[PDB]
């Protein structure tokens, strides 16, 4: 209904601007948030109620014009999802593009384009091929006309040949606001709400659980909270969590795929009787609190039973290296047997051996098992000195 029908990624090089734009569209100035942050993922979500005012028929997300002061009327909602730092976004795209709809590419006018930073992000937009592209030329009050328009053909000649090559060049003060009515009126023409079968089997990405039970009836069943990526949700409905509950059987982790029943549904900040794909979404349910306190499920898929991806104790995977730009070490060496490598997909995170190696492909045996569909993407990072670094990405044979 009126929850976020769109994911909208912030990217772009470190303080271009993406988190006060972000901040500018949301209307937030103040205050943590740090609750519905992923684990596995480090990424935020933010909406947005996207308006149009009927006096002047400027777009803004506010309930208020900013410009006449007249009241607006809703047209959408959406969600915004910045991530702290370059790596972060980077492993979230790459693992998991069916999280995003779109996304604003924020380049911000005073500094030399292009930088190692955006030409990577816009890497990652190509090989996930999402094209719903808006291009933020940000800081534009801090250049004169010339250099202005020298940035904007610098963007342009940069964006020739990508998948942001028909992105409109909106130049904006993510600090100050200023045009920002054009940058809002261009998600709605550009990133518009996809076209979603309501009916394929429904499938959400855990990104945390917890226990809402209060310190010290209403001795609340387990929640969890993640991205619908297909289907929808409904109140009754009866769901499936794979790969489900560790257990330990002749000395071994075992995973036992768990069934539960949704009992509330939080979306766009408010109870609801069905939520889809878009923003976060609050799935109550009716499992013993004790299961998903302090994120025990976070990386599972929740589905209908019998209508989930496989699980996976071993991944065979065609490799995809990246011809890395951003402290040298830029030169991405082969994958070695033995290596120990991390592996997202979806929301799930876990270490992987490599045991064995073909044309451009690895075997690799999971510490954590994994639940997705052959042809998923998976992001591989290997740790270089004493951090993981992404090196490039996996797709899922059988
Ligand atoms: N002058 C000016 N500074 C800006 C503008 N937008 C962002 N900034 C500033 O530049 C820095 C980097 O911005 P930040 O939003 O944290 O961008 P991020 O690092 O891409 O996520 C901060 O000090 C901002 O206040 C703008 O339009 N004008
Ligand atoms: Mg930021
Ligand atoms: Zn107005």
């Amino acid at each position: 209904s009126r929850q976020a029908e769109v994911n909208i990624g912030m990217v772009g090089h470190v303080d271009h601007g993406k988190t006060t734009l972000t901040k500018a569209l949301t209307g937030v100035w103040t205050d943590s948030e740090e609750l519905r942050r992923g684990i596995t993922i480090k990424i935020g979500f933010a909406d947005a109620e996207i308006r149009r005012c009927p006096n002047c028929g400027r777009y803004s997300t506010s309930p208020v014009c900013p410009y006449c002061g007249h009241e607006t009327e809703f047209v959408r909602r959406v969600s915004f999802i910045d991530a702290p730092g370059h790596e972060a976004l980077m492993t979230t795209m790459l693992a998991g593009a069916s999280l995003m709809d779109g996304a604003i590419l924020v380049i911000a006018a005073n500094e030399p384009c292009p930088r190692p930073q955006t030409r990577e992000h816009l890497m990652a937009l190509q090989i996930i091929g999402q094209k719903n592209i808006i291009i933020a030329q940000n800081k534009i009050e801090l250049v004169d006309k010339e250099k202005a328009l020298e940035n904007y053909r610098q963007i342009k000649e940069f964006i020739e040949g990508t998948v942001a090559e028909n992105a409109p060049i909106i130049p904006i003060s993510a600090l100050h606001g200023a045009n920002i009515d054009v940058l809002v009126k261009a998600i709605e023409d550009f990133i518009p709400t996809p076209k979603r079968d309501p009916n394929k089997p429904p499938k959400m990405l855990v990104l945390r659980s917890f226990d809402v039970n209060k310190p010290g009836e209403k001795l609340v069943g387990g929640v969890l909270g993640g991205s619908i990526v297909q289907g929808k949700l409904k109140v009754g409905d009866e769901i499936e969590i794979r790969p489900g509950v560790p257990y330990e059987e002749h000395g071994r982790i075992k995973y036992e795929p768990i069934t539960t029943e949704i009992v509330s549904l939080q979306a766009g900040g408010q109870f609801v009787e069905e939520a889809y794909p878009g923003g976060l979404v609050g799935v109550g349910t009716k499992l013993d609190p004790y299961l998903t306190k302090g994120d025990l499920m976070a990386g599972n898929v929740v589905g209908k039973p019998g209508k989930l991806p496989p699980v996976w104790d071993s991944l065979r995977l065609e490799v995809h290296l990246l011809e890395r730009v951003v402290e040298q070490e830029l030169k991405v060496e082969p994958i070695k047997r033995k290596e120990v490598l991390l592996l997202n997909v979806g929301t799930a995170r876990t270490m992987g051996l490599v045991t064995g190696l073909g044309k451009d492909e690895i075997e690799v045996k999971l510490q954590i098992p994994v639940c997705a569909e052959p042809g998923d993407r998976v992001a591989i990072s290997r740790q270089i000195g004493s951090r993981w670094r992404l090196i490039g990405y996996g797709i899922i044979k059988e």
